[PDB]
């Protein structure tokens, strides 16, 4: 498997067009304003760490590293280990997949103790059941990973119309030098400027990718759910990764 | 578990970030306002009473011991109880579980009244399909808890609105002094920046962390309700426990 | 069932903190504009009479009367009813309830033609698939009456800012006179504050405590549904009540 | 059967106080800008256009024959009707029901072939399971009626942005002039306020007149779905009348 | 079968309405500038790339193919193939389709493979539970055709909100010269006019176009599923379009 370069060229190649317009005007030392940095970038992240628990912020702000280098699952993998689950069930029988759950559980961590729910002897209709119960628990985490990026999606643009209101009426109060209202307004605009920057170019990409990393890792986990339910059931090998190619859109040979 | 100190370093260094903005640049005599903190503060806690019953309203606000100090409902001890519960039925039977009852509902009443169900010998038909319901409506009682802080959070930036046209418009009406428009505007502006730093830095944040605290106090409450359908099933407590932890996510060795 | 103060001191209580603060402001009589109360009052209603049917919105205006003196469903009489229709079925049988049909149709019109449907002798999976649907459907004329003061919550706003630019272009055709730039743009920008007091002072609350009326009197009529599938089942009278208490977080001693 | 009158004279009646604030201030000929009726209404009129295709959009633009001029079915012969076809099959039994199916296929589209599905001989069960997909999919007929004016609503006020700042562009680089900000200005705050009487006064109102004329004939067809299912079973012509009367909140002595 | 020209010619119809007002005040040559339509069209096409994995950007950014050029579905053969199958299965049997399965594959590629697995000999509770969630999982590869288009609808004027703000700065920030304003205001505020300019009259169609073209795709699909589900069980050829055409909305001679 590779890499998905989808989101470091999208938010290097949205950094860098938003520096480049910088500098095809005046120059990148008007836009710096570290007074202004904090309120938008610390504050916005502080403000949202009060949104969640403790350990739902640190997850959701170290997810990061789930959107830039994130690594597709490589379809036509889970077809085939489906088909070596299946064939192994009908082989040596189902009793003999203990001294391969390791395996299966370096695969996900949802295909390794759904395995072992079915060494253990528990019918399907409480393995169906349970492990589908389990996984939409275990993207509920997920959902906490973007919760978080759609709230810095919302408190970093809403955190700039604080640090704007703060530095703009400061300058009104006193406005008696002429001379302050130009370049008084600008550093009140600044604010803002790193409110629409973090909130489109970065936050709200990240936001996302970390959706559709999501609702692509659960539907590999919708599908393991659905062949063990006919894994069990005794059904031919070839006949669950032909229930597997059209349910997932891949074409066999 | 001790506390989750995510809401109070949340809410403070998003108020001692804001409070730093104001005293970098001038001192904090220019953004106290006393009669413009009525209209915030007073009005969208008074509008947002006619918006609910007056018994959700107090509910509702006074829910923030909830949010600044709460607790997680530790899972290795919501396990603990179920493979605890499920061994004194399998070993005194159903029926000895009425010492228990007091005990039980010390955890969480639901689990209290849906034992005290369980030894009235009433079929799990209908506990497991009552105490669906009877958590359905003791979540919206927490859901207005929310209910509330998601209202005074579109009301307290509500009435900066309504806080700066009021004395935005007399502003203009009394237009003579040429010195009258800088501070008039500066004050005309407070009233506004007042509904931000409520709506964004406390109102939102305990509107979430209220949220994230259901969500959480639900699902240890839904396991009670599918860990009792495997008690008077007569399953085996480790096999109760097995399917608890996969439930939620817990390491067993 | 005493009365909910919530509402009438809500929005008393901010229809005084906005008229204080104008008061306080120095003057009521430049807030008073006789030509902009009847675009956004009478045009937010009349623009929003062209959005329901004609039945649907004198009847969705007439339940501000729900909104103001609404009396909460006590919970300790909806249990002392199911424990005396379950206590009168198991003494009188079913076919005795002939002479209190109109005796709980007082309570409320669902369990009066419930028990007509159950004294009719309709099997009781056409009794509670029809009252579910009875319900179901008689919610939607009470989220009519939600869905009405929504809908002038974003049609009085948004009929002023017609209000606004009506009367701020009138002001830039005539700009020979500088004396009308100042008093004019306040007198157009108070059809904006008469979008604000009304449609999120007044027309948001009366929209909220119409929901929470709702959602807390379709709670009462889903356990009707639910307390008399138990009760044509011949189950215990001190049972339906124990179920019944616990479907609502009340106390039985 | 009379016709709603509530959006004939609720809208008329709208556009009658934003015509008079109007010549109340001033006169009409000030507000009359051709060139920008066509980026509002040539505009938004065609830019959703191209959002739906050619037979949704001419469907959806002829719909205000059905937003003015909507009669309101009567409920007190849905049920007349209903209890006229079980006294017909009651009598005569299922087959003899085919010298009237176009008698009902005239009272509606949906109860004329769910009665020729009930002459052919279809089981009970799938003359409801394709009549309940039938009308599941008779409604994405209607909702997009109802998808082009909220596709409106949101691109006449969105292409008043478009015409004020394609107005006000222009105005910027032509600037030496110092009395063309005074018209200058209004004549490009025309296209939003053309863009607010438009979105708000006359498509906000028919994208909710036939949201109402929907829900109200949709609730008459799903009652036909089930007044044909307990036909079939064989019930009394005054039990499907007694359940549908309870069913829809119609009175009946 | 033909194409949709509800979108060339309602857009094109739509982006010169845009261009005839501009014609109309002045030039072009005023409205063109190359360093602002780097920032909203080369800004949101890559700030729209990081949210999204590779492959699900460029098929929704190669989605316009759909939008344009599309071809409606003629429900007159989605009705006449369910006759050429019942036919076919009911004269020579089931498994005697695979030399027509190519030929059915090529209608779409769902009722091919449908049919693969029902000449294998597929249980309708295996196949009908695949093909309904083979389903659910083709529109997710459609619905991200249109997820990619209302992200580019609302990173579009998120970024002409940039561009203005930085094109702004560079204004305040060298405000000597009095003549510096105008042009200078002008030029700031095109990078907007080009943000809604695409987000409206380009990116919000094409974002809907790819939502009424899916559900008509998604609605042929679900009635296949309909149908051969009558088929394994043996329904008459000339029941199944009976009951093809009322889920469909078709007449039938």
């Amino acid at each position: 498997v590779h890499m998905d370069v989808g989101t470091i060229i999208g938010i290097i190649a949205a950094f860098l067009l938003i520096l480049i317009s910088i500098l095809i005007g005046g120059s990148i030392t008007a836009f710096i304003n570290v007074p202004s940095i904090f309120i938008v970038v610390g504050g916005g992240m502080a403000a949202a760490m009060g949104a969640f628990p403790l350990k739902d912020f640190i997850r959701g702000v170290l997810a990061i590293k789930k959107a830039f280098l994130w690594k597709p699952p490589d379809l036509n993998d889970v077809i085939e280990t489906i088909g070596e689950i299946a064939s192994k069930v009908r082989k040596e029988g189902i009793l003999a997949l203990e001294g391969d759950i390791e395996l299966y559980y370096q695969k996900d961590p949802l295909l390794g103790d759904m395995i072992r729910m079915l060494v253990d002897g528990i019918d399907i209709n409480d393995i169906k059941a349970t492990a589908e119960m389990a996984l939409a628990q275990l993207d509920e985490k997920m959902s906490t990973e973007v919760a978080v990026w759609e709230k810095l999606a919302d408190l970093f643009p809403a955190f700039g119309m604080i640090g704007t209101l703060i530095g703009l009426i400061q300058m009104l109060r006193n406005l008696n030098d002429p001379s302050a209202l130009g370049p008084g307004m600008a550093v009140a605009l600044i604010t803002t400027l790193y409110g629409a920057i973090l909130a489109n170019a970065f936050a709200i990409p990240v936001a996302n990718k970390l959706k559709k990393a999501k609702d692509m890792e659960v539907l590999v986990k919708t599908i393991y759910i659905e062949a063990i339910e006919k894994i069990q059931k005794g059904e031919n090998p070839n006949v669950v990764k032909q229930e597997a190619a059209i349910m997932l859109g891949v074409e066999l040979p």
